[PDB]
């Protein structure tokens, strides 16, 4: 008994564009029954959404029940934090409502409620008009925690406003504490790590992981003490145990493995993710590895060119 | 030639597009009095033209081109020395580094215009694409010979992508990525500002180039496992506060056609908003500071190694005061 669990980026695909061998990599573990779930530290659309897209693009039907993305985690968050920062595109904004967040709060409505908070944004007006939301209590209820569900796309706001929520006086807007702290006003989360990800393009582009370092930045520069934030995604053990909880209930449902071979193309996340929490690995080189590249501690099982050698040489060797 | 004033812009004379009480006055007076003035901004993005054309319409006075220094100002120095640059700012940059007279200005935007995967994050809107980049000659066979950062852009995920790119590259070439990791970047690179914060129409402090330099930095170091080997100028720099110097020099020649730091005058005066460029820079220089509570600086913050000469309220109060001791 041998399952799955594959990364997307730089293994399943690049950009929308299914990579040569994943969607047979996939129909392959159908046709001999082998469970598979995706575990990705992309997101922005709901799990339905994503998982509709790739089974559209991969010719498979993958269940919104096999995938785990960098948010999926934050449903264990819901009853902990009545108003939430959610940060990210603004699709999040419905993901995190779908989740049963009480109150919601994206961004770009603080940049609607007043542009001078973030000088530096990019929006146009019809993109604030668009993206956005009136929000009646944004200055009147504080917020209680900032939820990164991925990379935002206007950072200089997006910064900006992180900045001043975790330096503002208990989460009310449009306040700045006077206390310098390590801890920051209200609890601060990113979902994903990774410095570099494989997208269309033929270099590596950073990801959340970048994103993090600069507020951690400028936080530490404000506060001369480093930012105590939460972090999920891969490699921590958080998304591995999330993982796996998914994957026995997708085993329940298609009715405890010898095996779970993790399919990536990071060392930093997929490869030292699985390393820690126990499960085998297989690294491609069609993403953020490439052969030569300092392994530094982390041992893959396998190293292999493409998603469909991974499958099919760790059948062949493990199954 | 017993005083001259440098004034700040943001936090001292405007927040924004908004005139600060008294900034108009504070101008008047040293006009009716004829004592001399600049204005030395970290603020930038428009021609040195354009920006004193929307500061004389705003405070009703008349501010000459010849008055003004920009963070980009100094820039004028290297436009022998580097052919292709990355001229890194808001898309009005890209006239401004024309109008100073690089042979070959590179708008980030052009960038992401040619591939839109090098910037998965730019939030740049399909309009705006086409409203702010160009199409560049040569763009992938030709080397890009520096970055400078003229004024914050406003897409920092493709901004700082794109710089990280190119400081990284295998000696300025677009879509290449050197072998090798050091403290010297691929390209030189230039930050006109090193302000943290700066005061806008806002009633908190707001992020400045100063920031956006720390983020590029952080990248690099990344990447590299050595800090970056960057150029600096703006205040506090002694290279700004030179090239200040002489824009003052000029400009009283002009008007009338000691210390080292202040000749010909006996004394100049900054009056600025933020301890750790304005006063810290004058300072250093050899002029006297005047530290008003308008922008960055407010009461009891501490002021760390800057003694400035006076703390007053407002800039209006900067100059009253100032004449009635100094001058
Ligand atoms: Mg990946
Ligand atoms: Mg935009
Ligand atoms: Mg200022």
């Amino acid at each position: 008994k041998i399952a799955f669990a594959f990364d997307i980026d730089g293994v399943l695909f690049r950009g929308k564009k299914p990579i040569a061998g994943a969607s047979d990599a996939l129909k392959l573990l159908n046709r001999n029954k082998i469970p598979y779930i995706l575990l990705t530290n992309g997101g922005g659309f709901s799990e339905r959404a994503r998982t509709e897209f790739i089974s559209s693009k991969l010719d498979v039907d993958v269940s919104p029940l096999q995938i785990i993305q960098s948010h999926t985690p934050y449903k264990s968050l819901v009853n902990k934090y009545s108003r939430i920062l959610a940060v990210g595109t603004p699709s999040v904004r419905g993901v995190a409502e779908g989740y049963g967040f009480q109150d919601v709060v994206h961004q770009t409505d603080i940049v609607r409620y007043n542009r001078d908070i973030a000088p530096f944004s990019g929006l146009s007006d019809e993109q604030v008009m668009e993206y956005s939301r009136d929000i009646p209590d944004l200055t009147t209820k504080k917020f209680d925690a900032v939820l990164v569900f991925n990379d935002p796309h206007d950072w200089a706001a997006d910064i900006q406003i992180i900045s001043d929520a975790i330096n503002s006086e208990n989460g009310m807007l449009n306040t700045l504490r006077n206390e310098k702290s390590g801890k920051p006003s209200i609890p601060i989360y990113f979902s994903n790590q990774d410095l570099l990800w494989a997208n269309p393009y033929k270099l590596n582009r950073f990801g959340q992981g970048a994103f993090r370092l600069l507020v951690r930045r400028l936080y530490l520069e404000l506060n001369g003490e480093p930012l105590q934030d939460y972090t999920l995604g891969k490699p921590t053990k958080l998304t591995y145990d999330f993982a796996h909880h998914v994957l026995i209930d997708w085993e329940k449902r298609l009715s405890p493995f010898h095996a779970v071979f993790m399919v990536g193309d990071n060392p930093a996340s997929d490869i030292i993710g699985a390393q820690n929490y126990g499960w085998n690995s297989c690294l491609v080189k069609t993403g953020v590895y490439n052969e030569g590249d300092d392994l530094k501690e982390c041992k893959p099982t396998l190293i292999v060119n493409d998603v469909f050698d991974a499958v099919t040489k760790t059948l062949e060797k493990y199954a």
